[PDB]
């Protein structure tokens, strides 16, 4: 058929990503090499990063300008490609400069995301976070490149988290902008791509593998509604793209895999719904391009998701803990982000104006209205399902309904300055400016946004037990210690040991197994968190070395070697514990257990006391 | 016309039987699960917004529908259905696991649960506490709750919640009636969801003054067109406005006071916009004010009688001001704003503009008057007012937003889908959040022990279960009926959950006037001081009232018994009067009931 254009398509991606890689590794191993004042105790950065993304909006004007006009038309797409990388770049990683950790330092939650980058850094295959001899459920395909960036180019798991995140980032946005200058003009590509990458960094920023699906969503809600509603020819290439999407962001993040299918499933249907007359042979295209897009989802999606529904087909998971057991304040509540006093809900406002209004007559704002109306339906659907004992976690959809809905204001922006601008002629320098004036305003409060973020991550000790605020370092100095000890008794490589702690950063810079995960939410249902809970609590009421070796002995599981606990309570191991109370809002509660200093009272153990923590390791 | 005031009077009482089933099938529906406490969990807020969000598309569907009209019939019963809905599900979910309502048995629902159970074990109009007293607080909405917690056998402390709920369905439902009989359905379904949701949010805590707050304005609307017109005809708007007015006098006091300071304010306008007309038609407004005022007196001294026939004779020397809510910074206040532009902008050319700015102008000179009144030693109550002035301004607000829709669509057509999306956003945006604005409402509502013993958040009860052992030793020693004993206690809640007659009340504040609260203690302060047995039994029969038989007092020190009632003081009783071999002194706990027996 001498379609090359799918060539082109695939060089210009595969463009895309180079690009984004090489500006997000420059401007990086730049930026680390200048001993920058601590963000929270200086202005020092938060300047310099208002003049680069003011330096990164006024190049991207004037990269918008050559475009119009120019014998280059190459410069151009190059010139887009490096700015908005950059913009990227330099928002997120010019806060971070004095700083090796990301937004959350190695806090709530960052615990676990680090420990299977760590996880996955010192093995190739798919292995669980903690556990030793699970498959993995969450999706392992940001950590697996991670994590393989990280074996290969020196720097331990915990280090490439940051410079990692921001190149992923970057190539997120870098590929958006190739998708949407696809379908619409170049310049519009680059207003709604740089809309979308502002809007991300800001609020799904802290989760840097959501942000990626976050910014791709539109240009790919478009592509399959042009793409789908086509005749028996025509959008066999969206169609496939589409389908390649679903199967990339299956092994990448669940919820918005989930949340994607959903909208497909809508457009699927309301297409062939509209389309009911002319006889049924025109009603059923839609769904045999559904059932394409479906299959080919389904089987690129199968190279993760496939160990676990093997060896979950037979065994007895648990499933009462499921992550989705969230229901917070913001969970309770549809957003609405169209109608809150500031410059994003202005623009949210517009979007939804003009959604309302261009719905039925354009492609661009068809698929963005059912984009949003899937929104709501899902967090619908989540609130009805709390009856069930779940939730679909709708409260994460909140910067995908703000990046929807600005992308369809950045649309509606044009589309009424190109109305208004018939009558009269000095239309567009005001319009520029106003815009110009806005972005300006807006990419400033990113880096305060994330002031908690920053804050938290500028005061957490890193892996070589330092602070970036460079201050005197908390707890996490003594592990390298610990670790010596734990490698000169056992003698075993740190993959074949089974470690009991209660403090789980431990865990996270170095590569140990583990028998009790931080949290009950975020363990594998094939773990069994319950029960090994229960056992772990029933030691408590142990008081004789041999009993305690008899019931280490007795496990189904693989029992620990290696226990790390506190002081506490007049000769007692203290080790606290989690639960999920999932129904009531604090969704895990705290308990602590404790056993009672003869247990570890044997020539089979080796005890030793490093800083607070006590270290019991049972000799080979 | 005879057909007209026949289908108006249908319209009604279909209205009223629509919304009780509505009310009664969704509450028991509700209460048939046992759902997890609202200050823990949130899935009940969830389920709340759930059923708001259905309630308000499906008004939108019954609007859409009357358009292509076939089914008016069938459009008009299901807006009274889901408006009826819409009420139930916002209140009566977040109450889905206590039995209690707002605030429980706090400081003032007390005395309201004790006047429900007063009237649920007799029919006649007696006072809550007191014995052998005419009622002051109008017994209009505890009489209907004690006849029907009476004949199904619940407690009284339990018909409170459902029949709060109930009654407020009920308003709602009459409401929209008046409006689609004044103005057109989808206007009435618009403002009627707006009144009742500001009511919903600001009036809840006390359920028979919404039911009058959310009738106001089509009332004032009604009242304006029967007034206005001068002929023989509009002769039956006015017998509306005077039945109304005597609803409200055997409902609540302040707002029947309100209404008919507003209603005479009307006539004056009326009569004093005509004066250079010649008088003729310029005493008409005053002949239908007098019609009015005859039929609001006549009903409303069915209950009033009794009191001022008693009060007549008797010693009853007894007893947040000029708020701006079109000023304050919310989605309230922008519809607020934009209902005053209307006011402004329309009172001049339209009657529903000329009455809510009537109305309003009526809110504020009662403000104005009220800080002058306070010259004389005595306040208006100008502070309850507020939700009735949000109540009004958000009718206009609803009004002038419909106004500004059609004159912007004058100017093109796609318009009404753009308004249409961002009213329904706000409506949402709004209504989701009155769960949120009852908080500390609902969160003292499950943290109070029922008349059961059990909290509603599952937690160990307070010093409210013991009372079914001190009610049991009270009607096994005195060997009567409950209306038939007096008891002195400190703690006011064991009498808001059994018909016990009083000694004292709550504060001065809720005693009826004739009472004589400051002599009943300065009667308890001598007593304090009171040397032995026999002096208790001397000074206990020479009082004018009726004297105590039950004494429920608690535990004090060195030889104490600390009853400790307000005036906040406490007042302690020597152990030495009770030692007599007439009172029947027992422990039930943390109490000391004493009963002077026979
Ligand atoms: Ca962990
Ligand atoms: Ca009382």
């Amino acid at each position: 058929a001498r379609a090359r254009e799918v060539l082109v398509a695939l060089g210009q991606l595969a463009a895309a990503v180079v690009v984004a890689v090489g500006v997000a590794v420059v401007s990086l191993l730049a930026i680390a090499r200048v001993e920058w004042p601590a963000f929270p105790s200086s202005n020092q950065l938060h300047a310099l990063t208002t003049v680069g993304q003011v330096g990164c909006l006024a190049g991207l004007v004037g990269i918008g300008w050559l475009w119009r006009h120019g014998r280059f038309r190459r410069l151009a797409r190059l010139g887009g490609l490096v700015l908005v990388s950059a913009f990227t770049v330099v928002t997120l990683g010019m806060p971070l400069g004095a700083t090796k950790l990301y937004l959350f330092g190695i806090s709530v939650d960052q615990q676990f995301r680090t420990e299977y980058l760590t996880r996955l850094t010192d093995t190739a295959a798919l292995r669980d976070m903690t556990y030793i001899g699970l498959p993995p459920f969450y999706p392992p395909g940001w950590f697996w490149i991670g994590g393989r960036a990280a074996a290969l180019t020196g720097t331990p798991a915990w280090e490439m988290f940051k410079p990692w995140a921001i190149t992923s980032m970057a190539i997120a946005v870098a590929v958006a902008l190739v998708l949407w200058w696809r379908m619409i003009r170049f310049e519009y590509a680059l207003l709604v791509t740089v809309a979308t990458a502002a809007v991300m960094l800001a609020y799904s920023s802290p989760e840097p593998y959501a942000a990626m699906i976050t910014v791709l969503l539109p240009p790919m809600l478009v592509l399959t509604w042009s793409g789908l509603g086509a005749r028996d020819r025509q959008g066999w290439a969206a169609v496939v793209g589409a389908g390649v999407f679903l199967g990339f962001a299956a092994t990448w993040y669940t919820l918005l895999v989930a949340y994607g299918a959903f909208t497909v499933v809508l457009m699927a249907l309301l297409l062939a719904g509209s389309r009911l007359q002319s006889g049924i042979k025109a009603a059923v295209d839609p769904l045999c391009r559904l059932a394409v897009v479906g299959a080919i989802a389904a089987a690129i999606g199968s190279t993760t998701w496939l160990p676990y529904l093997l060896r979950a087909a037979r065994d007895p998971v648990s499933d009462t803990g499921s992550a989705q057991h969230y229901l917070p304040a913001d969970g309770a509540a549809l957003t609405f982000p169209m109608l809150q006093f500031s410059l994003l809900g202005a623009i949210c406002l517009l979007g939804t104006l003009w959604l309302v209004m261009r719905a039925r007559s354009s492609a661009p704002a068809g698929a963005l209205a059912i984009g949003v109306l899937a929104v709501y339906l899902w967090s619908l659907l989540s609130m009805l399902a709390t009856l069930a004992r779940t939730t679909l976690l709708s409260f994460r959809l909140q910067p995908t309904l703000s990046v929807l809905l600005v992308a369809a204001g950045a649309f509606g922006f044009v589309e009424a300055v190109q109305a208004l601008g018939k009558r009269g002629r000095g239309v567009i320098p005001m319009a520029a400016a106003i815009g110009l004036a806005g972005a300006i305003a807006f990419s400033q409060d990113i880096p305060d946004v994330l002031r908690p973020d920053l804050t938290i991550a500028y005061t957490d000790t890193d892996g070589y037990g330092q602070r970036g605020d460079r201050r005197p370092p908390g707890s996490e100095k003594y592990y390298p210690a610990i670790d010596a000890a734990i490698r000169r008794v056992t003698g075993k490589r740190r993959d074949r040991t089974v470690v009991l702690t209660a403090d789980y950063s431990f865990l996270s810079y170095y590569p140990y197994w583990g028998f009790q995960g931080l949290t009950p939410h975020y363990a594998n249902p094939l773990a069994q968190f319950d029960k090994r809970a229960t056992q772990i609590d029933s030691w408590s009421g142990l008081s004789t070395a041999d009993e305690f070796i008899a019931a280490l002995d007795k496990l189904p599981w693989q029992p620990p070697t290696v226990f790390l606990m506190r002081h506490g309570a007049h000769n007692s191991y203290t080790l606290r514990l989690a639960q999920d109370v999932y129904p009531n809002q604090p969704n895990v509660r705290r308990y602590t257990v404790d056993l009672r200093t003869a247990l570890f009272a044997d020539p089979r153990f080796v005890v030793e006391d490093i800083g607070p923590f006590v270290l019991a390791i049972r000799k080979p």
